[PDB]
This record gives structure tokens, sequence and C-alpha cells, in this order.
């Protein structure tokens, strides 16, 4: 599995992976500890394969957003700062790294949208939405437009929607509420009308997507662009004169483009826990951690405080962070990508008239409704599930006559650690080769039963426990009715036998 007494490290072929392994050699400098930075290709794909086993990096890199979904299938370490670290950060980046409300990794760097201009057609660029009408006019006369960037995909158009209300997922006492979705109020409503009366009013066009508006904005065609720092290197060779700023208000109030925060989560399996949070608080989020890798691949925006104010030397950082601090941070549950594909439709099928804003946004808001829902009834199937194995597994593995069946080492170090798992079954969607599942039947009287299978594995035996558990009418939590473990060659053993 992963090596204890030194760290492995995945992190993205884009960033300062160099700029690491280099704070990785102080720290074996310092510690005697040895540290190896990796960048396999598609790591975000892999360590979820890979951590599953037990295997894997100790230290993940990766967008925030991901993180939710690992956390789920239980990947992720809770991480332990102090509040005097945790004060070492802005606020807002560690609203990007909860999962079930617990932090399950450390922010490093802050990524957002902002407004980029052309100095030579726009030395002063607007502060506010409103002002971009009379600007294109003005700009029109010229030859040229006020504002081109990509109207096909809902990460570009939402700083505008969600501005004066809109919003994805409700985020509330440090966690989502999946169900708590805001793309059909007014303020999403409003700025959604206001985008497509751009469009009414030749404004800009429908059909704008990110490469017209990055040739456009290139070639000096429009005075501004909205794009993020992943596009500044084709602005340089350009050599057009520009600036990056903070993004136009919309009826008094800031654009919100949603915030990705690169972060480090720590393996769940990893037997380094403490090593790893001595490198990320001590060396890494440190002015020379962060410089190392900084100077290697720039990190752009920095969740450090003492860093980041000397980043801001460079203006498009400070435009960079000024408009994640007012930005919305993206959910970092799986369901966003229902949100993605509905409020694509609804933003496509507004702007090009096939649909009127109300209906559109309705239907997205429905779609997303869905979604939200049968993902929440499976989450709390599998939660329920859940339950009902660890008290049986516990009921199980604590029974004296069922250890001795399963022929336990329980000798001069202690007792057996067994192990508890589901069926193995053919795998599809949502994989899980094993999943903890029961299935469900109503009896005479309308009351749910439950009834679940699944292994205890010693090293000499592998077992079949059945239960069936009734739901109560009520004091919570249902009682076991039946329970039993069929070991190979032995006689079935009653934990519970129903008269």
């Amino acid at each position: 599995k992963i090596e204890e007494g030194k760290l492995v490290i995945w992190i993205n072929g884009d960033k300062g992976y160099n700029g690491l392994a280099e704070v990785g050699k102080k720290f074996e400098k310092d510690t005697g500890i040895k540290v190896t930075v990796e960048h396999p290709d598609k790591l975000e794909e892999k360590f979820p394969q890979v951590a599953a086993t037990g295997d894997g990096p100790d230290i993940i890199f990766w967008a925030h957003d991901r993180f939710g979904g690992y956390a789920q299938s239980g990947l992720l370490a809770e991480i332990t700062p102090d509040k005097a670290f945790q004060d070492k950060l802005y606020p807002f980046t560690w609203d990007a790294v909860r999962y079930n409300g617990k932090l399950i990794a450390y922010p490093i760097a802050v990524e957002a949208l902002s407004l980029i201009y052309n100095k030579d057609l726009l030395p002063n660029p607007p502060k506010t939405w409103e002002e971009i009408p009379a600007l294109d006019k003005e700009l029109k006369a010229k030859g040229k437009s006020a504002l081109m960037f990509n109207l096909q995909e809902p990460y570009f158009t939402w700083p505008l929607i969600a501005a004066d209300g809109g919003y994805a997922f409700k985020y509330e006492n440090g966690k989502y509420d999946i169900k708590d979705v805001g793309v059909d109020n007014a303020g999403a409503k409003a700025g959604l009308t206001f985008l497509v009366d751009l469009i009414k009013n030749k404004h800009m066009n429908a059909d704008t997507d990110y490469s017209i508006a990055e040739a456009a904005f290139n070639k000096g065609e429009t005075a501004m662009t909205i794009n993020g720092p992943w596009a500044w290197s084709n602005i340089d060779t350009s050599k057009v004169n520009y600036g990056v700023t903070v993004l136009p208000t919309f009826k008094g109030q800031p654009s919100k483009p949603f915030v990705g925060v690169l972060s480090a989560g720590i393996n769940a399996a990893s037997p380094n826990k403490e090593l790893a949070k001595e490198f990320l608080e001590n060396y890494l989020l440190t002015d020379e951690g962060l410089e190392a890798v900084n100077k290697d691949k720039p990190l752009g925006a920095v969740a450090l405080k003492s860093y980041e104010e000397e980043l801001v030397k460079d203006p498009r950082i400070a435009a960079t962070m000024e408009n994640a601090q007012k930005g919305e941070i993206m959910p970092n549950i799986p369901q966003m990508s229902a949100f993605w594909y509905a409020v694509r439709t609804a933003v496509i099928n507004a702007a090009s008239g096939r649909q009127t804003v109300d209906e559109a946004l309705k239907d997205a808001q429905t779609r997303i409704e869905a979604a939200a829902k049968e993902a929440a009834a499976k989450e709390a199937a599998a939660k329920a599930d859940t339950q009902l194995f660890n008290r049986a597994v516990s009921m199980v593995e604590k029974n004296k006559d069922i250890r001795s069946l399963l022929q336990c080492d329980d000798g001069i170090t202690g007792k057996e650690r067994l192990k508890a798992y589901g069926e193995l079954i053919t795998n599809d969607k949502w994989t899980r080769n094993r999943p903890i599942v029961s299935t469900k039947k109503l009896d005479k009287e309308g009351r749910t039963h439950h009834y679940m299978r699944f292994h205890v594995e010693s090293k000499k035996k592998i077992a079949l426990v059945h239960l069936e558990a009734k739901e109560s009418k009520q004091n919570y939590q249902p009682d076991f009715i039946n329970m039993y473990v069929d070991v190979p060659g032995e006689k079935r053993y009653y934990l519970i036998k129903l008269e």
C-alpha cells in the first residue's frame, strides 16, 4: 500500500510540481522524511480507483469541487488545523473544503473569472453592467464592440445571472442543501433577462463561444472580454495592451463568478497523516513554500494571506482575488453535473430566443430538483443501510462463539481484525462492486422490513451474515428481528432467530 515514513504527493502536470518537489527536499533536509512528487496523467480519475484499495498518494492536490465526491466515497481524511492556522488563510477559502460540515482539505490557490479590457479601446473599464449598452453604442461607430465573451457555457454567464440573487445550491452551516436550488428566483431571472436584452439590442451575439471571443479580443475588435487566468498567455502574445479587473456589478450587486480552489487533501488510507499535516501547514503553506511552487508555475491568487499580499504587485492577481472573494464557491457535490446540463440548456434557449427566460429557468429548476431528489433519496437509503451494517458488524465481531466459528487468530497480539464488506456484484453506473444495500418489503401491517446480507472474513473463514430488520412505529432506529451467520463448514449461528 502506501509507504509509511515517507510522503507521496500527486499534483496535476500543469501546476508547479518541480517547485513543490523543492519544498519536499527542504522537508527532507529538516526532518529526514523523504517526499516524492508525481504528476500522473488523468490523476483525478486514478485517485478514486487507487485510494479505494487502500493505495495511492498520501496527499492529493486538485480543484476542491472533486473533493466532495471523494469524501463521500470515504477517500479523504478529516484535517485538523487549529484556529491559529486557519486564521492564516482567507476565511472564505475554508468554505470550499467542507464535507458534512467537516474540513477535508487545505486551500492552496484561488481562481475566478475577471473582466479583461483593452486599454487602447477603453482606458477606464465600466464598473457596471448597466453601463455596457451606451458604451457599446459609442464603440460601434468606431467599428468595434464593447464586450464579447463565451455565451455557450454557463460557467461564463453565471457571474451575471447570479449577481442579483441566483445560486446553484444553497450553502448553510458548512453544508449544501442539494434540494435548495436558486436557478429560477427573481434574481436569476433578472440577470438572464439582462443578458437576453443585451442580445436583443444587438450589443452581443447569441452564437459567441470561447474561440470567437478569444480571437475577437486578441485582435482588438472588442474592448472587453470575460475570462480566467488560463487565457492571459494568448493575450500577451497578441501584444494587446490589456488590463484585468473587477467584474461589472448588476443592480448594485457584485457579479458572482464560480470560484475554484486548488486544494490538498489527505488520503484516508495514509499512515502518514501527521507528517502530511506538518508538511502542508509548516512547509508548503508559507511564503517560502508557495513562492517555490509559484516560481516554477504561477499559482495565480493564493489562499495564504501573507503571500497573496506579495503577489498583488501583479494587478491581474488582485483582480482575480477580488472577483473570487465576491463570487460563489463552486459546490463540491456530484449533483453539479445536473446543474451544468440544465443551466446550459436554459441559457442557450433563452439567449437564442428559443424559450422565454421564465420558461427556460423554470425548466432548469425542475430538472435540477428532480436530480437532487433522486440523489437525496439514494443518499438517505445508503446512509440507513450503512447504519444497519455497522450495528450488525459490531454484534457479529464481538460474539465469542462466532469468532470461534470463524477460527479467529485471537492470540498474543490480541483479537484478529475482521473484515466486513458487501457481496460482490456486476458493476455498472455508479459502480461499487460491493454495495452495502438492503432489499425492502411491506408486511401485512404496512411496516417495511429491510433484508441485508454481507460478508465477515477472517484469515480462515469468509462467512455470510443475513439480517432482517423491522422499522419501528416508533422510537427511531429499526429493530433486528432475524440475524444469523453461515460460516463455511459449520452449522448456522443465530444471533436473533425469528419465532
